[PDB]
């Protein structure tokens, strides 16, 4: 400071990697916060039962586009970050957990609302399901549905087991390809959640009271 030089350009050097850092966090600002979000709200959104692969390539390529922002996926070498690199996995895992929980919210709000049915609208694979109609009349003189009730709640549990393995067998961001990149042992566990084994019960409980 004495001749009244080097300090400003060291100050003004620190500021161009400063914004050059500042950049590169509003590229991941970008870059992540509003693209996944928008499609976990979707994920979220998404109603499983019935509505009158999408998702799961954008989560595919979510995580290529992470990738193109030079992310450590791998620890850096001369850093040896391996420490520092799980951090951002745990934060990511627990997105995936954001992601499938979107899933098992949605799961589990239809394993409530199952008996409204003629209320909800239902898509093409599940045209059989809404308000179902069945006939009855004097079963060995006994008046049942002719369709046993027992096995239309084993359709009502056909559809919900074709909606529970489309939605085991997913491709999600940990999933990428048949599971190669992550497991698919949180929708096993999800499946054994009390969303699906315990509100099992309340559904044939309910059930058994209206054939009560």
């Amino acid at each position: 400071t004495w001749t009244s030089m080097n300090i400003e350009s060291y100050l003004y050097y620190v500021h161009q990697g400063l914004k050059k850092l500042e950049q590169l966090i509003i590229n991941v600002n970008d870059i992540i916060e509003n693209r996944i979000e928008n499609n976990l709200k979707t994920v979220s959104k998404v109603v499983l039962v019935h509505l009158p692969n999408v998702e799961v390539e954008r989560a595919v390529d979510d995580l290529l586009q992470t990738i193109m922002l030079y992310p450590l996926d791998p620890h850096v070498d001369p850093v040896l970050p391996e420490e520092t690199k799980r951090i951002k996995r745990y934060y990511f895992w627990y997105f995936y957990q954001a992601l499938l929980n979107s899933t098992q919210n949605s799961l589990n709000a239809m394993k409530y609302r199952v008996c409204g049915k003629k209320i909800p609208g239902a898509n093409t694979l599940q045209n059989l399901k809404p308000f179902f109609q069945v006939e009855v009349q004097l079963n060995g003189d006994k008046v049942t549905l002719n369709p046993s009730l027992q096995e239309i709640q084993k359709s009502i549990n056909r559809a919900a087991t074709a909606v529970l393995r489309c939605s085991k067998h997913l491709y999600n961001w940990d999933q990428q390809n048949k599971d190669s990149t992550d497991k698919a042992t949180f929708y096993d566990m999800i499946a054994c959640d009390k969303e699906i084994v315990k509100v099992i019960l309340l559904l044939t409980g309910s059930i058994q009271g209206t054939k009560n």
